């Protein structure tokens, strides 16, 4: 399987290139190399401040006729400060302009938490806590559905939503388009078995982010767990004659998830895409699943008091 079918009738490439932390001066090249080596899915976000440069790469590959638009699956996300109904279209249009596209294949609500609109991505009060906005995810969802009806995005989805929050949408009175995807953190240390089973049971595709444990996360404390250096995982990689990163990318692929490893290193980009020629045994799968620790790379600690903070619930 190269792609998964979404509840909107389209197929999403199970492997995509992530761009969080991909510096503006290296991500144009990273995306160009990725398409050249076969990637057909790019994960982006206005909050990553590098969409214009990712856009250059895409436009050049289209222009060079290396790939056609219908063959690409581009994803972006609505940042928290744009949850207000009157701000969603504008945020979507800014991202389409920076990426130089006429439509997005998928547009996601980045976080269930809406913040106060303004220039600051994380507006804080005189103590730090983020200043929420009185918008609710349901109203925000309605504005997202309007983008589909306006031709701006082909599918809409969510990210970092817990199962009760997914249920909130599925239960929205008047619900017109169900979320096609829920992109959540997923790797051997945060396996997400309940939230994934819940989503798949609802026909919602799950995209696993930080599949490698985001070793380049800014808040990395060199004492923290490290997937790429876990000997149990390297032994598994060793057995299949693959790299540990290849094992970590193949792992969610076999649980029927979409996976989006990030790299701005050409050789890594190529290496990461070489995950369709081997299979992990169900025994390897269950062993990897056993390493779960409920360890999160992205906990959004600055919003633990927000009404819609997603991680107080067990899933
Ligand atoms: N919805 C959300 O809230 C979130 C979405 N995401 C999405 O998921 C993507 C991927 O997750 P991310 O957090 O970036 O972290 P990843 O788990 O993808 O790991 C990226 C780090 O791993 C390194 N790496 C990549 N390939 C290899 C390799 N083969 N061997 C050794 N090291 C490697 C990269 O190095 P280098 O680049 O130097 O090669 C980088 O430092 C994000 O970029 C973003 O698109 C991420 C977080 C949150
Ligand atoms: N991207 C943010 C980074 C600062 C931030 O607050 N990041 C959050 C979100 S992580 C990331 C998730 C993603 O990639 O979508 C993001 O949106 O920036 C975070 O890591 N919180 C846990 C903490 O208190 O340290 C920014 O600079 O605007």
């Amino acid at each position: 399987a190269s792609r998964l079918l979404l509840n909107n009738g389209a197929k999403m490439p199970i492997l995509g290139l992530g761009t969080w932390k991909s510096p503006p001066g290296q991500v144009t090249e990273a995306v160009k190399v990725a398409i050249d080596v076969g990637y057909r899915h790019i994960d982006c976000a206005h909050v990553y401040q590098n969409e214009n440069e990712v856009g250059v790469a895409i436009q050049e590959k289209l222009r060079e006729q290396v790939v056609k638009r219908e063959e690409l699956f581009i994803v972006s996300k609505l940042w928290c400060t744009y949850h207000e109904k009157g701000l969603v279209k504008g945020a979507c249009q800014k991202t389409l302009s920076d990426l130089k596209l006429d439509y997005l294949d998928l547009y996601l609500i980045h976080w269930p938490t809406g913040f106060k609109p303004g220039k600051e991505f994380f507006p804080l009060d005189e103590s730090g806590n983020v200043v929420p906005s009185d918008t609710n995810i349901l109203d925000t969802w309605a504005a997202m559905e309007e983008l589909v009806d306006e031709g701006l995005v082909k599918a809409i989805g969510i990210s970092n939503f817990n199962h009760l929050q997914v249920e909130m949408i599925l239960n929205k009175p008047g619900l017109k388009y169900k979320p096609a995807v829920n992109q959540i953190e997923c790797h051997p240390y945060l396996t997400q078995e309940k939230l994934i089973q819940y989503c798949q049971s609802k026909g919602i595709v799950v995209t696993a982010y930080s599949p490698l444990g985001s070793p380049d996360r800014p808040w990395a404390k060199p004492e923290d767990p490290s997937l790429l250096e876990d000997p149990r995982i390297k032994a598994i990689a060793a057995k299949h004659n693959k790299t540990t990163a290849q094992v970590l990318i193949r792992f969610p692929m076999q649980r029927n998830l979409v996976v989006i490893p990030k790299s701005v290193t050409p050789e890594r980009i190529a290496e990461n895409f070489k995950v369709f020629d081997f299979e992990l045994s169900s025994q390897d799968m269950t062993t990897l699943l056993s390493y779960n620790r409920n360890w999160r790379v992205c906990a959004l600690l600055s919003c633990t008091s927000h009404k819609d903070y997603p991680f107080h619930e067990e899933f």
